[PDB]
């Protein structure tokens, strides 16, 4: 990889550090040890001269007596000081450790899991799925095997201080460090509890979803002995904002979920610590435009790391979701979904979007949308977003650097009618995408369907074409319509569009089996025979049982 050998070489120097300040403990231990035994042999002098009957013999014993005194209460005075001064090189070393800690959890955290996070909202609209958590956990289990090793090292250094106090800086750096490890645990448990698969963001009523939540430092801290509850609760977008200012009311919901109470399953050889919610189903929903007002399913659970009086209330809201309840709201719940995905900025309040974007931008969105309903690596092209462009902002250059610096508003977008008509811009290009979807997926990737064409460049392109030559377009007045261009010199006219078919008229018979029908269609623009392109597709006429024929048989 590239940066992330930088990652991992800060893993191995704090590794490192840890180690030397572990070895570093155990030395102050024996030096503490030592001294108190010392000092209780200085008492023992005291106890030696109160021992002596005895007649000539005591003069020796006394001089010598008095000798190791001395030189006793001599070595005592100096490793007093330098039990002093190991304590305060602990203590900077373990603050030199933790201020790198701070800087690669800053990485790991705020950098490497929130582009994380933006690939799975993009995902959202059809963009490259996240990839695995594999990396990002193993780099949360190394952050919660340093942080955790320096606490309870920390704890020792205090514990020997406690039981021999020696006044001065240390306990000030103590304290410090204290608070430093604090910040450091609680900023890493709050954010490891992420949701690796979120729920269905066009949610409907009564539908089976899922969602899976995992704890990527679990593992690695005494939670998956003692696996948490995970709970599952729909929150109104105003209730997520208040419960991220803190100024909530401990309750507030907007409706009911079954099965919304999940425990967390520990996974050995793989260390992977999650709550897999498979049957969860929106029961009901309360509101306050229906298609335009989102919610999102807040995960919640407490739980503690090691000790008793460590106890932490973890939180995780999915991405704004938008509750539907016939099917038909879909559509304009797709556009609320859409604009929320891709023009969400980083660190924003509970689901605020901006107004208007730049329409290369949108560019960027649609063509990612596309691509993905359709289920194609045929998108739009620099043309299909002129074409796009012109009819949104209803200019007339085909040009697609002149839009450039244009901005589009969300009402522009999915509130106010295009020019003549009575439907948005979304509205037409999400009816395209369905017409698409739903009959002609393998028309589409074959680049049978020309579709972001005018009637008038249509009639261009096929002006000069031999008589037959015809192309597949996308309908200005019919939501959801593909009309057929075509050339036929006759004396009241030689360019001609066929009246749009819909998904009704492509239900009761296919497109192919209709431009088979026509016997005027000759070549598909530019110059490839029907036949050719849609003869795959034409029906083979099935003889039926209620007729006689006992086995398959084509008429
Ligand atoms: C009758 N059967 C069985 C057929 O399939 C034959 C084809 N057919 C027709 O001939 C229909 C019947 C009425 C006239 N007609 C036409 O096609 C005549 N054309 C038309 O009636 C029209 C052409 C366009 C073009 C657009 C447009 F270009 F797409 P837009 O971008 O929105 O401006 C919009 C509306 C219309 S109405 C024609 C060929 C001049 C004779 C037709 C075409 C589509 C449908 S959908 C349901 N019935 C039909 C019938």
């Amino acid at each position: 990889s590239q940066k992330h050998l930088q990652i991992n070489q800060t893993f191995e120097e704090l590794r490192l550090v840890t180690q030397d300040t572990e070895n570093e403990l155990k030395k102050l231990q024996q030096t503490q040890e030592y001294f108190i035994i010392q000092y209780q042999e200085s008492l023992r002098i005291q106890a030696q001269f109160a021992q002596l009957a005895s007649p000539q013999e005591r003069l020796s014993r006394e001089t010598a007596l008095q000798q190791k005194q001395v030189s006793l209460e001599a070595w005592l005075q100096r490793e007093a000081q330098t039990l002093q001064q190991y304590r305060v090189e602990l203590a900077e070393k373990h603050q030199k450790t933790l201020q790198l800690l701070r800087k690669q959890q800053t990485i790991i955290l705020d950098d490497e899991l929130i582009q994380w996070k933006r690939r799975q909202q993009l995902a959202g609209n059809g963009g490259p799925p996240e990839g695995s958590l594999d990396v990002l956990q193993s780099w949360c289990e190394k952050l919660a095997e340093i942080i955790w090793q320096n606490r309870q090292q920390i704890r020792r250094a205090e514990h020997l201080c406690q039981q021999l106090p020696i006044p001065g800086p240390v306990e000030e750096m103590l304290a410090e460090v204290n608070a430093t490890i604090t910040d450091i645990i609680s900023a890493l448990v709050t954010s490891t509890f992420i949701i690796e698969k979120q729920p269905p963001q066009v949610l409907k009523t009564q539908t089976k979803f899922a969602a899976t939540v995992r704890l990527l430092v679990g593992g690695k801290l005494n939670v998956h002995m003692n696996p948490p509850q995970v709970k599952a609760t729909i929150i109104s977008e105003q209730q997520a904002k208040s419960l991220l200012k803190n100024e909530n009311t401990r309750n507030e919901c907007s409706g009911e979920i079954l099965n919304n109470c999940c425990v967390m399953e520990y996974h050995q050889a793989t260390g992977t610590l999650s709550a897999h919610f498979r049957n969860m189903s929106l029961k009901r929903i309360k509101r306050a435009s229906v298609t335009e007002e989102k919610f999102t399913v807040l995960f919640e659970s407490q739980f503690s790391v090691g000790s008793n009086e460590l106890v932490f209330q973890v939180k995780t809201l999915s991405l704004p979701v938008v509750v539907i309840v016939h099917g038909s709201q879909d559509h304009n719940a797709t556009a609320t979904v859409l604009w929320d995905n891709a023009f969400a900025e980083p660190g924003r309040v509970p689901f605020a979007v901006p107004d208007k974007v730049l329409w290369p931008q949108l560019c960027e969105a649609l063509n990612m949308k596309f691509k993905a309903e359709v289920q194609s690596n045929r998108g739009l092209t620099k043309e299909n977003l002129v074409f796009l462009a012109q009819k949104l902002f209803n200019n007339s250059s085909s040009h697609l650097e002149d839009y450039s610096g244009l901005s589009v508003s969300w009402s522009q977008f999915n509130r106010e009618n295009l020019p003549g008509w009575n439907y948005t811009f979304w509205q037409w290009f999400d009816g395209v995408m369905e017409v698409l979807k739903k009959h002609h997926k393998p028309h589409w990737n074959d680049g049978a369907i020309l579709g972001f064409v005018n009637k008038q460049q249509a009639h261009d392109l096929l002006i000069n074409k031999p008589d037959g030559t015809f192309l597949l377009r996308f309908s200005d007045s019919e939501i959801g319509g593909i009309t057929i261009a075509w050339k036929f010199d006759s004396p009241e006219r030689n360019l001609w569009n066929l009246k749009p078919f819909t998904t009704r008229d492509f239900s009761i018979r296919s497109l192919a089996d209709r431009l088979g029908d026509l016997s005027y269609l000759i070549y598909v623009f530019p110059d490839r025979p029907k036949d050719e392109v849609f003869s795959k597709y034409y029906t083979p006429v099935l003889a039926k049982a209620v007729d006689g024929y006992v086995k398959p048989q084509i008429k």
